């Protein structure tokens, strides 16, 4: 009752000011030029998938004092698939943007050679397909059960086979290997960062670089301590059937709400982490 409206009040203002942020985010990304950088276009599609995953926490949070799904099917089917498209989207662009960082520091020659704006949009047009690979079965299975007590948002299998299987896809193939991709590229940056004196050359360059890879790193270690909680319990859940409790009701809830407010977290690291995204928030905002 209060605890319930408590919570849909919190899901109301991550649900404003993640959109809002990453609308913000996507604008000055979008706004000039010499933001068009190779990390600001994965930045881009990292604020545009929070953004999408955030657009529907109203959505999603009026049914804590209903128990029913009035918006439709079709919206419910939008619904269950950004749920899942928002997991393969984000984690697949992070690992991109620390892959670039590799070639950007190690490989300085053929970095820039390789590293065009239309090589990082081709490169996030192939995240957005494997991404899909593995999203569009979850809308076509996804539709609404019209249950005796309410109609409710569900989604269905052919179950016990796919219904894991997808789970297993999701936990392969979109964070272990992304994270032991990014680890692996981290770790020789790191060191090809000391063992060489001067990277660019160019004292200002340098720092430039050494800035612009912390804040790739900050923001990909906010994915995943955001990110570690709900994929361990969605697989251990299911793996020892772990039963219904008030303390195991709470963990979800809280692991759900913390991957949303991800979302709204993202500006206030670019806000803290990068002097272009502070100067713009406060150049458009006034
Ligand atoms: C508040 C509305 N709600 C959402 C859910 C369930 N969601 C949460 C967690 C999931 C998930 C995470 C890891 C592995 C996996 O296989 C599935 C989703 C795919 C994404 C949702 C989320 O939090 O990320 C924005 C989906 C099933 C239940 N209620």
């Amino acid at each position: 009752m209060i605890t319930a409206i408590t919570i849909m009040a919190l899901y109301s203002i991550v649900c404003v000011v993640g959109l809002f942020g990453n609308f913000l985010v996507m604008y000055v990304i979008v706004r000039y030029t010499k933001m068009k950088t190779a990390t600001n276009i994965y930045i881009f599609n990292l604020a545009l998938a929070d953004a999408l995953a955030t657009s529907t926490l109203p959505f999603q949070s009026v049914n804590y004092l209903m128990g029913t799904w009035p918006f439709g099917t079709i919206l419910c089917k939008i619904v269950i698939s950004i749920d899942y498209y928002n997991m393969f989207t984000s984690i697949f662009t992070l690992c991109t943007m620390s892959v670039d960082r590799y070639i950007a520091v190690c490989h300085p020659v053929k970095a820039l050679d390789f590293r065009t704006p239309r090589n990082a949009k081709i490169i996030n047009v192939c995240n957005w397909i494997l991404s899909s690979a593995i999203g569009l079965p979850v809308m076509f299975m996804a539709t609404t059960k019209y249950r005796q007590g309410s109609i409710d948002c569900t989604l269905t299998f052919s179950t016990w086979y796919w219904e894991n299987l997808l789970k297993i896809c999701v936990f392969i193939f979109a964070f272990i290997m992304p994270v032991l991709i990014i680890t692996v590229c981290y770790g020789l940056m790191i060191l090809r960062l000391k063992s060489v004196r001067l990277l660019s050359g160019s004292r200002e360059k340098d720092r430039n670089l050494r800035r612009i890879t912390r804040m790739v790193l900050v923001v990909v270690a906010v994915f995943i301590v955001c990110w570690t909680p709900i994929h361990i319990y969605v697989i251990i859940k299911a793996l020892v059937t772990i039963p219904e409790t008030t303390f195991q009701t709470v963990s979800w809830h809280f692991c759900i709400a913390l991957g949303y407010t991800n979302s709204c977290l993202n500006p206030v690291l670019y806000a803290f982490l990068d002097e272009n995204f502070k100067r713009c928030f406060r150049e458009f905002c006034i």
